[PDB]
């Protein structure tokens, strides 16, 4: 049965850890996968999680099986670091929440659903983009086209061909969007860009879909979720999948969101007890601990606090090993200006290195990047900065 | 997009628990779905793995993504639980385990695995099965055919009816078989009847997959993995769905496991492979919390010790609760007579009540059980007894 099934290509992020792991060269560096580290290198759990973890640990009575969406409250939370404290569409109860495991399973419920309950044929992600959009979709059985986006001469976004590319997708077609930090680039439309690409959205009969996972790294938790925010106030129905990964570094724990938003409650009752059936026919319903974890500290003020530093924190530890990249780099050679890496949201910068250079990087100095060039930021320390410069400048 | 969503039907059991919890009676019983409770009436924690739990609360330092395939420890503890300590299939390398979201993940992404690896069309399962059976392999895109099982009449395993039936199963079908505490019946097969089964569906080409959801709830860890075991001694290939749900009491964590066995080590390697790419495209990785409780603590000598007894203390319970479900019927004047009942495994009796009578067992007296007659033996209690045993008279 089994006889003649082909291996499948490894995940070109999930890869590299392999790889990244079986390496025995002592000075490894990896910038590949997005995790975050911090100043001596290492991924930490949040003092906040410990905290909320250890209440759980004595307060917990039962590990009864959740609902099928979820945590109540851990939605309700959502739907508020989403579209905000008294959004309408919280008051006109127009959203419902499912908590799922991961942005990723947020994704493929979203699919799942769409691809079972809605004559949505196919799904538009940008070029270029997270690896894993293609996968999800296809994996329901929607076709991917991908939209223009980044400018790599300029290093920019380039809102023409973006809009010129998007011409072609008909109505009731999905086009996904990234909530903030665009993966790989870190390029982000700005607030008017937003809302000049909602205003097309409604005009085209494009159902949006906002892939939500890095919340609180860009600016600010409020400040990331203008765009959404913005497509929110003129569209009736949209879908958010949103990631606690890595604003909660809660990687392992897969806790994420599925957000369903309709003209009305009827509406999107109706419609969300369809995606219901389809979490029920996938993975039933979700881990607890997680999710229980986002859910204290979000309904607890000194966590709250506790936590909105760690972030704020995180957020900025970035932002220093971004300009201290560009400086470095230049401070120990570097032909080419990377300046374009300080206006880059997030913890990945796009390079612009070669795949040639990249895979020279690895094998030869051991430093891993994707073979997009897409680096790792948060996996810059000040002790790892000259090492990897170095690498860096002896490929250009 | 969402104004012609049609409301989905209710899970004939999660949907029981929303009526459960919506009424507010008084002494309502809730006997639908499977949650073992204990005297006094509360589904615990149990302390075994509070136990792993500060463990790991204490000894935590990362939160970094797991592998797709989860845990190792995990997954090796799982193959010898399954299989042996000691078995070949180990030995010879020919077995690999991802931990997955609950028994459920693992349906789901071995079906997947199947309906795009494979030229599997159909898949068979039990007449009467567990309701989401069908779900689950439905949206894989697999077809599900059904093979006769329960004497009604008798309160038996209808073995040649069985047999008559999957003669109709073609070389290459997949055969679903429930591990021990066959659900809903709790009627599971002789072990000559399992290696019947086994040399027969060697010779007819089905590719046999385990769902075994309640290892330790029949007779014992290693002899409920007994129908399994002389399945893998005659079959190149095959596939366990295991659950960590029941026996650990970790519900809602979602702690379960995929297993694949193929002829030998470089066979399953590949196939492995399509499996994890299938995982990839779903949730992505599974979630710790659940998984490293049931790996710490099937690790540890003591903590397993504890945890195996607080295992048999519930299988006893049960068993308990069964003797005196009939006895107090009987000095009730119940019509029929139930000694069936005391020969039936795990939390459940497919009690022959009608759909009239379970409905009726509801509005009037608050019981809650299953259409299909399924009662939860688990949620009975000294004290709910009397009030339960008398419903039952007054509808029969
Ligand atoms: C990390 C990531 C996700 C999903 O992450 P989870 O680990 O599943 O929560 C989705 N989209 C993007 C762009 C991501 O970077
Ligand atoms: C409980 C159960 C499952 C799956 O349970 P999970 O909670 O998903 O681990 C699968 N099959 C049967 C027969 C079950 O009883």
């Amino acid at each position: 049965m089994f006889e003649n099934i082909t291996a499948a290509p490894a995940d070109p992020i999930l890869g590299l850890a392999d790889l990244f792991r079986a390496d025995e060269r002592p000075g490894k560096i990896n910038l590949g996968i997005g995790l975050y580290y911090d100043e001596t290198g290492k991924i930490p759990v949040l003092t906040s999680v410990k905290k909320a973890e250890q209440y759980l640990l004595e307060n917990e009575t039962t590990k009864l099986y959740l609902g099928i969406d979820g945590i109540p409250e851990f939605g309700r939370c959502t739907q508020e670091l989403l579209f905000g404290k008294g959004s309408a569409l919280i008051n006109d109860k127009r959203a419902r929440t499912a908590q799922t495991p991961g942005g990723s399973g947020a994704l493929r419920v979203a699919a799942d659903f769409l691809a079972k309950n809605t004559s949505v044929k196919r799904v538009w992600v940008s070029n270029p983009s997270w690896p894993n959009h293609k996968s999800v979709f296809n994996s329901a059985g929607l076709e991917v086209r991908e939209y223009a986006y980044y400018d790599a001469e300029n290093h920019t976004l380039d809102f023409d061909a973006l809009i010129n590319s998007l011409n072609e997708a008909q109505a009731g077609d999905v086009v996904l969007f990234h909530g903030c930090c665009h993966n790989p680039t870190g390029i982000d439309p700005t607030l008017e860009q937003w809302q000049t690409l909602a205003q097309l959205s409604v005009e085209k009969g494009w159902l949006p879909l906002f892939d939500f996972a890095y919340q609180g790294f860009a600016r600010g938790l409020e400040e990331d979720a203008e765009g959404l925010r913005a497509f929110a106030a003129m569209h009736k129905e949209l879908i958010v999948a949103s990631s606690y990964s890595k604003n909660f570094g809660l990687y392992n724990e897969r806790v994420g969101a599925c957000t369903l938003v309709a003209a009305d409650s009827e509406t999107v009752d109706r419609a969300f007890s369809q995606m219901k059936a389809a979490i029920r026919a996938n993975y039933s319903s979700p881990p607890a601990h997680g999710a229980s974890v986002v859910a204290t500290i979000l309904s607890n003020d000194a966590l709250r606090a506790i936590w909105e530093q760690e972030l704020t924190d995180m957020r900025q530890r970035i932002q220093r090993m971004r300009q201290l990249f560009v400086n470095t780099l230049q401070e120990k050679g570097a032909n080419r200006d990377f300046s374009f890496i300080i206006k880059q949201n997030g913890m990945f910068s796009f390079s612009g290195l070669t795949k040639e250079q990249v895979l020279r990087l690895r094998e030869e100095f051991g430093v891993y990047a994707v073979a997009s060039g897409r680096v790792n930021v948060a996996g810059m320390t000040p002790d790892n900065m000259a090492p990897l410069c170095e690498a860096i400048v002896a490929v250009l």
